[PDB]
């Protein structure tokens, strides 16, 4: 495996693909759909599949934000196996909280120049989605044989936001809705294969995650003409000014907890970082009695064997340690996986990128294998499951694909499934 | 210690508000899809008694309730869980012959007893440890460790299909798994049900199917070819039907060849046909071309759903007919892991209270769904336990002696578990 140069005929068939898969990576890539919106990709998804005929269905926890599934079915006794890209981008109509330059043009669009496609969400995620969308057409136009099924799975709230304290249901929430529900409601597999920017290098170990909402307490409140000064910092009555030294101490922390909890895995290293991305103490529209509380939010990447309680617990003795009362909560905890019998899927893999890219595949860095990616639902779920595609990775962060080398993806991906799906499970 | 003399006879002098709490729960209408004002009750009770509830939902009528009972630091926490939502709708005549008894709908004290499905399943087991949660802070007892209060929405087998999607239709996606994503995590987790007080640390995963068989050509009655075999007749419905009895064979064997025994407990998976529907009742002058039924299909833990399905392909082919078999919901089965420190804080307690070592679970009591899954699934070793027979069963009262004792052997364990080191 795989075939015999059945090969060969869809290799050729792909070549003659590379306008459609221009321009449905254009045309995807230029509807806007930050994760909360993803209904308008998700419907483009579920036409370009019903068009082509694989027989799409939504499958979501609502009817504007859903994942799209379509197949395209084997003869019969093999192994199936899932392609699965994001249809979550990242900028928001306006996310000038995070972002100081949350307004440019290669953000928000893309497009075809020289033989390049522009774009972040190109990107992330696109273009891999629209590798294999191309390389399904392809299996399926050059009438590949395959035994088993290939799965066409593209799903919504893939990116990392979640609801915390009055931001709750429809317009905050992720992961939830998306390739974990996908599969519970059907899109099952043998293998599956997480196509994201990785730049033809395969993972198969990402991270799990606990936030935690730190609220420190202080007080008590006075109005401004009232307030004893002066202060140590530690004892001041304001929690803001409590809390900028504990933020300190949490940098500290965090500067060592990625040493402490870096694991080598057969499927990558694992560098579970930490990061406050969030603090909010007050309201700014009344500002003449300081806060008795101040909270940040702090996402905390784990490594696969890493109890999210051990984490708290090392935050709370931080806290402790400076002598401060607070409140450690967590409000979202998700587990990191490393693939379990990731192995026939990861042969034909690297069988398939030898032929099409020509060299052994490169191992990834840390950080490709210490994030979230929706490897760990499919792990999760009994379905081994790696990322890769092609492209440097958005977190790098890049700006565009060359078509060339999505050209490559989309074969490497064809020859995969020809040879996985023609295994027997 | 002596905290436990204190505790046990604070909760005897507690019988009222457990009877209360139970009979003003499982009278507030809660049919899965429609568990919010049991919710509200519930956030509220928890309010009044200083457990500083949260409502953690996907949904803002249908939500989880996490409350806690903060310990002093150093232990190990403890989750007790039951779920708000009832089996029964109004509208369920659809599945039962008489859907609108007052059993399913209903709950009230009498005698010794407390009666009524959905105390059964399952606010009778959510009193008992709500009321042990509240004898724990109002005795004051000491405890290092956290005791998580997590009352969770659409624990019941619930699920979208076909046009039947999102809110309405939503059930263990939005339930005990979101909860603990969301910030109700502790070290070890109880799940309250009714197991005549007997433990299990073995749940049954499910994989269900939709299984639509093809026929036809549909031609209007006056024109309908007679007579024609079975297998080879235009009428799905027809078809279909000796579909049924060919899965009901498969159904007959799959438990057996998949019955498999666990140290938490020996799963007997089991199918059943849930639904079928092939054309519509109000245009039936043409017979329909395709026709559906549903299958619930349990797993024990070590089995892939699509083994599952390969046997189901099988049948279908070995009669000759055409079909889709497709999977629209899967779910893991777990036994739990580590699950030793909470399995020995409940025997010991169990033991002092009830007077007896534990049996083994009856096969059906860990070959079903219950919300251990999520837990273990999340790595928060849990187990099942708590008084009556099983509503599945299915029983239809608690003995409030026997709740009582429910309550203890909860108040028990955590002042145990609760207070070993993490
Ligand atoms: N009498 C009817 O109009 C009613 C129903 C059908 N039909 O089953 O398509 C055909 C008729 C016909 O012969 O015109
Ligand atoms: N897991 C359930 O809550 C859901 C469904 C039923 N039931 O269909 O009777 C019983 C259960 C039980 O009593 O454990
Ligand atoms: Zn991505
Ligand atoms: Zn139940």
């Amino acid at each position: 495996m795989a075939g015999s140069n059945d090969v060969a005929k869809v290799m050729k068939t792909l070549d003659g693909m590379r306008e459609g898969l221009i321009q449905t990576a254009v045309e995807l890539g230029s509807i806007e759909a930050p994760t909360g919106r993803e209904g308008a990709a998700g419907d483009y998804v579920y036409e370009w599949m019903a068009r082509n005929g694989f027989g799409p269905e939504r499958v979501g926890v609502f009817d504007d934000r859903f994942n799209v599934v379509g197949r395209l079915r084997g003869t019969g006794g093999g192994a199936s196996l899932s392609f699965n890209s994001h249809l979550d981008t990242i900028m928001a109509r306006e996310d000038t909280a995070r972002f100081a330059d949350a307004n440019d043009r290669i953000y928000h669009e893309a497009w075809h120049e020289e033989g390049r496609i522009y774009g972040y969400s190109v990107v992330n995620c696109k273009g891999p989605m629209a590798c294999w969308l191309i390389a399904a057409k392809a299996l399926k136009e050059a009438g590949a044989a395959l035994k088993g099924d290939v799965v066409l799975t593209a799903v919504c709230g893939e990116i990392d936001c979640e609801p915390v304290d009055e931001f709750q249901g429809h317009d905050y929430l992720a992961e939830d809705i998306g390739a974990r529900y996908a599969i519970s409601h059907g899109a099952i597999s043998d293998y599956a294969l997480v196509a994201e920017a990785t730049n033809f290098k395969p993972a198969w170990v990402e991270a799990g995650k606990v936030f935690l909402k730190v609220t420190v307490f202080a007080g008590p409140s006075r109005y401004t003409p009232y307030v004893p000064r002066p202060v140590a910092a530690l004892d001041s009555p304001n929690a803001i000014v409590r809390m900028a030294k504990l933020v300190e101490a949490l940098e500290e922390w965090a500067d060592n907890y990625e040493k402490r909890y870096t694991r080598e895995y057969g499927g990558g290293t694992v560098v579970p970082k930490v990061a406050i991305g969030a603090i909010r103490g007050g309201v700014p529209y009344k500002i003449y009695a300081f806060p008795e509380l101040c909270s940040i939010y702090m996402d905390i990447r784990l490594n696969p064997d890493t109890n999210p309680l051990v984490v708290q617990r090392e935050v709370e003795a931080v806290v402790s340690k400076l002598g401060l009362k607070a409140e450690v909560k967590p409000f979202l905890f998700r587990r990191g996986y490393e693939a379990q019998g990731i192995e026939p899927l990861q042969n034909a893999l690297e069988v398939a990128h030898r032929e099409v890219v020509g060299r052994p595949t490169e191992r990834p860095g840390s950080p490709e294998c210490s994030m979230w990616r929706d490897t760990n639902p499919y792990n999760e779920l009994g379905i081994p499951s790696l990322t890769y595609g092609c492209g440097g990775g958005a977190g790098g962060g890049n700006t565009y694909f060359l078509v060339d080398d999505m050209l490559k993806a989309a074969k490497v991906y064809a020859m995969t499934a020809m040879d996985l799906c023609n295994r027997t499970p």
